[PDB]
């Protein structure tokens, strides 16, 4: 696993959104074959989506031929509610590069038949092969996407109930009222987390200590989805100072060293 | 993973039994396409087994077209001896049942050949294809099966030494007697287990408290076999109030009120 | 899971170099079908090696007909340099058997692209298609090959940065100067060792205890990646005395009962 | 250790005002025999301090005969400054009940001379002989006063140097500028605490709840200060719902039953 | 702390009555200067108390001079019911030897006043100064006495509420009907015996094995008040083969060495 | 507690000596009020001893009125032998300073009444009243003193039989024969260290980095006997570079910002 020990968040986002335009520009998609980009919301992507939306405009990286894929949505919620996925997906980052419609694939929080919805969801992920880079976030109580603890970790994308904690971390959004916040979700699993060919997950404050320290020196359990990157052989873990301090001294200590030339780029 | 908080042993076996029956009744079995069923013996299904029978007597089932999988036996220990699981399965279920002597498998603990016996058992699965259901318990010291601490997670069937205290957990159907419970068993592997459609586990009890505990909150690991349900993807445990004291409050909670309605039926 | 518990290493390579005869032996290895083994180095293989060499010279085996992989080789020290994994391989074990040069695979620690490097040691094994016995040692942090702590544990052959405790344990054979040992290695991943048939892993001393009690009663997580054996179906690990004092009473109990004849062959 | 398991915070208050009143009331002082109470500082005890008030307007206790003493003080805040402790003392209780000014005891975050400020605080406890009753609060981090982890347990007061954790937590009163909150404290030791009656600890909300399992159900460590308790004969905590989540259930089971009746005032 | 690894309860209770015995003789206790025991009632004594009736009508030792305070008794039974502590300590003690009736001292279950009753037994230990040799055993949840899980470590006599668990445990004596089983007793706190000069706890049966480990290499928590004894200067745990099975390798060697000698009565 | 994070042996020697050197010339020992020194031997204090003596050469400090007592002695060593603790402490220590010889106090390891020594050896501490600073080392194992893992915390002088891992460890000074490395010796108990005013434990090298860890993020256990410092009042820790590395990241930090002027001498 690569963890990248970095100290702020502008810094995260500088890094991740790099790694992104780094790894489109290489693979060189066309038409016939898009770059497939997993993608998440809430307050940590904010910085990357900033970087790439700057990139993008300095005509460093170009979308027209990438198609992405969300990791979750809130169910019964309505599309153009200001706080749901696809309002934050639009207001965030879409309303600023050059993807066309038909590349943006987000879960219907709203679909008549939820189950439908969901192997759909699966099905079009398969159409175009495999996900390239999948990037997400991690949960207070480290889940991955909107896999709570005690989801399976060999899940697919369902309906899924979420923990009163993380309603309550997400009444930031609401005005701070819990009773706000949807009580389910549409998400993918951990299962399809994995089949994605690099995941990146971006650590950003004091509040994801535990759930980092689960991630990296914990043992895989369903109780922390997010350890499920042990098991994968392409994850990445891009970290701001204040992540890192339940770690121990020689964890960080091996990080920094082999970062040490790749983080430099300031 | 989904947690079934019921109170009763009684309200188990009514849960657990209704379940087995929804799903033959929603699959609708003939002879060319069978549903298969994983089974096991003890003391914990004995309230399925009765709940089973009522519902068939009652006509809300029929095993006409059902193939079963029993989990293991005991090695050396006389067909009909009464403790023999070959010996339970019949007068607790079998014998009272519409299912054909042709659909029922069970492991020869006599066979000659041991190995073979093993190797024919899986090929008997596969030629089945896969087993939509298997339902079994959990040992105290979270043996699945009989696969006893340390075994392998992707284990296959085969023949197994049992620990001393399942022996000592077991001699309650052998007068109390340790030296009279075999030594030795054959059973369907973790990896055998993994295989199945769906896994049902059936906890009751403070005995299995540990357990369960060691299942829902601990990692994955072979010394609580248990633990590989975390990484099934469609993996129940129907359990009774004492077995549930070892978890946390808020793991509780949260099971409590996802199956809320889904356990009202009384 | 087995394991073996002895008392000296003595008895260690005795048991595993008879192993390995016996496997070999039994797969009857021709020039169409060669026996393909995994090989470490470090001193915990040293008695293998020369029981192995004993029961050549004897008449016992013949390696014409295997074929050989190593686990890794150290980045940038010279070939002929004494303590390369190439050279300490001939001087202790190649130089004293019947086995071929073709059938010598090692990995090329000065290869000049070792990316290209680790992708063709991979098609290698895949050509000969599955390697059968792997046998390797485990390292005081728990790495298995030089999978140091964090690395993921379906990685596969790559270079990878050795932790500076690995470095002083190897600093024995460098004169004891810990700037003489080699910051790099290319190594075999956890999924390339996953994928053999059988691993064998040898353990001897106190300075391992650590690591044993992780392998054993541990939970799989990438920090020991000694832990993924848990998930490996055909696992043995063949260990002293010494190295055993960090388990519980009941865990070398059940072993010791286990292999209690197999073991008593002295 | 008793644990009232209480809904709110409101209910936390009145249990806690009630109970010391009838300490006081049973206590019986006099000018030449005082009631000793400690107090503590933050949002925790602003319910009790409400109560408390009402029933003294209500004619239910006099603190005439009431001595008081604080755990702690901010070093370099000025006296007058809002956020001061002694601010925070007088606006919420003192300037609304009848307590001599010369009952109260507050530690000089200003002093010239810490030591001698701290020594002298612990000679004017001496003097009155011992606290009947020390009523406190828990710290995010396990922190009973400003008793860091790797306080000592048989520490006195002395000043401390504040972790960054809890300047953070309390930015709350600083207008959410950690810059504003002060770096040290003059605070009463682990021993000081240890040397009271009787202790009673106030938690509310789910950010303790880390903190009550460790005072609860953890070791006894200087990591997590309020695990002096357990050591502490006459020790009682007060809490809501959502602190006692990462409680086992047998745990809250247990201190229900126990609590039944004495918590049901109605 | 000496931990006496013996194999069975038969060895136990003879090294326990020995030991006993041979303080006593050492002592040579007067009327002015008596022996104090304190004694414990249950299953595991058993053995213990055959053999002191033994050595006794053996004219080994006169309870002529010993004085006796038993560590509990259950609230609201009957004196002369056969299960009641008392009736425990004549039908297998006091009925066979010469101890005076005016030394033997116990709990009143059934005091009006059982705050008096409790206050009254400290001050009748108090005036004979100390108890030279506290025997005891130890409950499945770790408990000395009835201090259950979360009972202060510097506790003193007081009555406690059973749990669920020691009811059950205890429901042996009571037909197996818990309801039968009292749900209240007196009993002597943590910090009373830490007062006694030497105290022996007696462990048998698979059963304590978790209470073992939990008092060997546990920490000092008060949720397994067993682990007190590593604050006593002066504590020995006499043990049979099964409760040791949860120590680790190390552990039971660093004994088995230790005492070898001591044990060997032969 | 206090813990000094330094990076070299030679820098925690120069603290040490510097920091015992401003006790002494802060007390003003006299003949009537001597300044009692606690002293430890081994590979650790090495640079403490050799600080000591040049400062002393330099005259910054008289130990003319200071008595010392050493921790530990060897059972059955000719006090003569250049391993002996005595002979440790004279060629190190004071054969180079200014200390009375009837100021030197050590435990005869050929003492024929091995508990008249030891006690006589308490009795020899208390007719001077306390010791003042008593300075030590700690083992791999975590031991304080030769107080060995299960070792009471409130434990006084007393013989002790060293663990294997201690012997081996020992074997250093012995030519690496174990065997020569004495199996028992005299130390002071946990208790007795727990007395002094004020302790001050030498960490150095990675092999104490489990143990420093155990002593400053575990719980107080009796395995661990360092743990007894955290009952201490008044214990600072001198640590190098290497011991921290099982640390907390922010454990490691909180003890930076707390020591950086303390550390910068220069
Ligand atoms: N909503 C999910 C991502 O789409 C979830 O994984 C999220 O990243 C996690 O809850 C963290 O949220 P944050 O970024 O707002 O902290
Ligand atoms: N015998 C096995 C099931 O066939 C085993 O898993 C069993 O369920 C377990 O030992 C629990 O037994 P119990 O139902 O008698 O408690
Ligand atoms: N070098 C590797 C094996 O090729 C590594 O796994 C090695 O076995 C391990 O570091 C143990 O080394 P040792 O045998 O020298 O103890
Ligand atoms: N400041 C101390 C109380 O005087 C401390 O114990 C306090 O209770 C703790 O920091 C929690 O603060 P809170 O009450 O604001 O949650
Ligand atoms: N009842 C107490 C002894 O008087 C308690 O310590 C007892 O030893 C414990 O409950 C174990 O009971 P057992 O001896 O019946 O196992
Ligand atoms: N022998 C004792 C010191 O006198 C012991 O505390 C010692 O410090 C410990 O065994 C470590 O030895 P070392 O100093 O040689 O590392």
């Amino acid at each position: 696993m690569r963890l990248i020990p970095l100290t702020t968040a502008e810094q995260v986002g500088k890094w991740a959104a790099r790694h992104i335009v780094n790894r489109i520009n290489a693979f060189k998609p066309t038409a016939d074959r898009p770059f497939v980009l997993g993608l998440p919301t809430g307050g940590t992507p904010m910085t990357t989506y900033k970087a790439l939306v700057e990139m993008h405009k300095a005509g460093q990286v170009s979308f027209k031929h990438v198609v992405t894929f969300n990791m979750d949505e809130y169910v019964g919620l309505p599309k153009e509610h200001p706080e749901s996925y696809y309002s934050f997906m639009h207001r965030n980052f879409f309303d600023h590069v050059d993807i066309p419609a038909e590349n943006i694939n987000l879960l219907n929080g709203n679909a008549p038949d939820i189950d439908a919805e969901c192997r759909q969801y699966e099905e079009k992920i398969r159409s175009y092969g495999k996900i390239h880079l999948f990037m997400g976030g991690v949960g207070n109580d480290g889940h991955i996407a909107f896999n709570e603890p005690a989801s399976s970790l060999a899940s697919r994308t369902r309906i899924k109930t979420l923990t009163h904690d993380t309603r309550v971390a997400n009444s930031r959004f609401f005005d701070n009222d819990v009773n706000q916040v949807p009580k389910y979700a549409l998400t993918v699993g951990v299962g399809t987390l994995l089949d994605a060919e690099e995941v990146m997950i971006l650590v950003l404050g004091s509040q994801k200590a535990l759930a980092l320290q689960a991630a990296v020196e914990g043992c895989v359990n369903h109780m922390w989805t997010i350890s499920c990157l042990q098991l994968h052989p392409k994850a990445i873990m891009v970290c701001d100072e204040p992540s890192t301090m339940e770690l121990k001294v020689k964890t960080l200590r091996y990080f920094n060293e082999l970062e040490a030339e790749n983080i430099k780029g300031l």
